[PDB]
């Protein structure tokens, strides 16, 4: 129920840090800051090294055609499922979607941000946001740590087969065990990646859960 | 380091004892017994039910144009990897090769074979195709633990950083633990699926291990 955020941008600590935390997770969130800096070559050497699942945190956002190439590319890089933001609209969730189903992978809807200034414009299309997912056959979801009541709403709104995970835990000041109420998953980042002993943190959290 | 060969015919049988052993693996072997019975889809529900990697069987044995084909339709079903026979040649593997490195997945070779009869024809010609596996940068490969003594030269040509499974412990007459001398990981499939208690062979199995 634990996924490791690994968002150090540089290759020697970020195999590092996942060495020594593989034994309390088996899946492993990879976004821009390690991929822009390291290569996609890095989510294949991941995968192989550590024989766990990728979740590329890309949170797509282009218009259809851009994000067709961009699901495209990260696929063939070796990622199982990408995240994908659903503001844009239908047709831009539904490319990634197509392409997922032509490769064999998984998309994750991104339907309302853990950070303050989620509030401003994203908060109040995120029902809806959600809605739309539910509309397109979407099974797998992103919400807030940070606002668990906007976690319950959303857990209502897709059910409970649908899987949902949730970023904000710790460094942003959420809770493992009241955002495990609504998720099924928490990622986690800085928490363990900054810890002196990033396997006593992971084991920290995987003992309150 | 134990691989299970579901290759029950049932849905409900298959789903049954891969649930039952789950704690034991984390890789589940489909091929043709399954497939053919209960439709490609069954990859993805056994990849999504109980997580684990998913190595499609198919030992993939035709001209290089159909073995492309079947290599995309099996990744599109969401198998992590596929298994190839090496005997039609090196065009023949080059072409699941090619697919693999389209979709981000990969290929094991199958280099000999287990049974008895892997002796009239595969066996002479076993170390060539190994030799060919490395030529064309194959990293995981298939070999008998029915013969150790040829899983060992298997290793010796494929160096100790190729990846390694191997078939034909239990009933074929293989033994775990010599056969984990060479091979990275250990296929069961009869041994475990048609015990009285799947999860107590395989755990009997892990222990000697
Ligand atoms: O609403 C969202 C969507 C994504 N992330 C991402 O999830 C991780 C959380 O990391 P941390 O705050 O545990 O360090 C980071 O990769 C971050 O970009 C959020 O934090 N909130
Ligand atoms: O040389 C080979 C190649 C493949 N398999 C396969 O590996 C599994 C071994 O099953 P079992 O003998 O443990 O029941 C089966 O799926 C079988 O088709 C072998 O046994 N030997
Ligand atoms: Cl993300
Ligand atoms: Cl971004
Ligand atoms: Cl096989
Ligand atoms: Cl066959």
């Amino acid at each position: 129920r634990l996924i490791l955020a690994m968002d150090l941008m540089n290759r020697d600590d970020a195999l590092r840090v996942t060495g020594e935390v593989r034994e309390y997770i088996d899946t492993v969130k990879i976004g821009y800051p390690l991929v822009l800096s390291e290569g996609m070559d890095i989510i294949a050497e991941f995968r192989k090294r550590f024989g766990c699942r990728i979740i590329a945190a890309f949170k797509v956002a282009d218009i259809p055609e851009t994000n067709e190439k961009i699901c495209r590319a990260t696929f063939k890089a070796g990622a199982d499922a990408i995240i994908v933001h659903g503001f844009p609209g239908a047709d831009s969730v539904r490319a990634c979607l197509n392409v997922a189903e032509e490769m064999g992978r998984e998309v994750f809807l991104l339907t309302e941000m853990s950070h303050p200034g989620a509030e401003m414009f994203i908060q109040g299309a995120a029902d809806e946001i959600a809605r739309m997912g539910v509309d397109l056959g979407v099974k797998n979801y992103v919400g807030p740590s940070t606002r668990p009541e906007r976690l319950s709403r959303l857990r209502e709104i897709i059910g409970q087969d649908s899987f949902l995970i949730s970023p904000g835990v710790g460094a942003q000041g959420g809770d493992p065990g009241e955002t495990l109420r609504f998720a099924d998953a928490i990622i986690v980042g800085r928490s363990i990646y900054l810890a002196d002993n990033p396997a006593a943190a992971a084991a920290g959290i995987i003992e309150s859960i």
